[PDB]
């Protein structure tokens, strides 16, 4: 297809939740091969621009700065901020997910390690009145997670793109209008 699946999720969602505007600036957690970054940038145009990352290399884009690395690591939240600077961010989203092993005992536990730590970049970064928006699935945790972020921001939504599979245990969390 001209474009991947992921790219189709984030259309979606910005039909639904009008996320992005022109000359925004953007962090993309999880980002490679790059869909969601390719999709925001059609949106914030060649003013706005983007601060990538993911454990896998992807093409570069053009406003997107890009760095390779586990994002666990404390050393490359640092390195990402270097790019972010004090630029007010106005969305940041993440599409990250673990190497799933098949067992949701074991799954579910790792992916909800990986919003955690996007949370709180975004608690980090994001300016008042941003957006969150990041993949989450059903199950232990999901429920204390949207808790925390519904008393940050002042609307949230739950969102299943009908790009994303049926059978897949996922969900992304739109919140909007971040707290003082
Ligand atoms: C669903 S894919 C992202 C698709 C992307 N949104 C796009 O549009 O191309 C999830 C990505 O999360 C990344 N990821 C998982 N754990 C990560 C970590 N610790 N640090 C950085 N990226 C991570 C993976 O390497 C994988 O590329
Ligand atoms: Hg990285
Ligand atoms: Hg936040």
């Amino acid at each position: 297809g001209l474009r991947s699946r992921a790219w189709f999720k984030l259309d979606e969602i910005q039909q639904s939740d009008k996320l992005f505007k022109p000359g925004m600036t953007v962090v993309d957690l999880g980002a490679a091969p790059g869909g969601w970054s390719q999709y925001v940038v059609t949106q914030i145009g060649g003013k706005g621009r983007i601060i990538a990352c993911d454990l896998l290399p992807m093409d570069p884009i053009v406003g997107v700065d890009f760095l390779q690395g586990d994002f666990r690591d404390e050393l490359v939240m640092k390195a990402l901020l270097e790019r972010v600077g004090d630029s007010k961010v106005q969305v940041v989203m993440s599409d990250m997910a673990p190497n799933m092993s098949g067992t949701p005992a074991v799954d579910i536990p790792r992916a909800m390690y990986l919003v955690e730590l996007a949370l709180e970049m975004c608690r980090d970064v994001l300016a008042p009145g941003g957006s969150f928006v990041v993949k989450v699935f059903q199950g232990e945790g999901f429920d204390e997670y949207l808790r925390e972020i519904r008393s940050l921001f002042t609307k949230v939504k739950v969102r299943k793109p009908d790009s994303s599979r049926a059978r897949s245990r996922e969900v992304y969390i739109v919140a909007t209008g971040r707290k003082p």
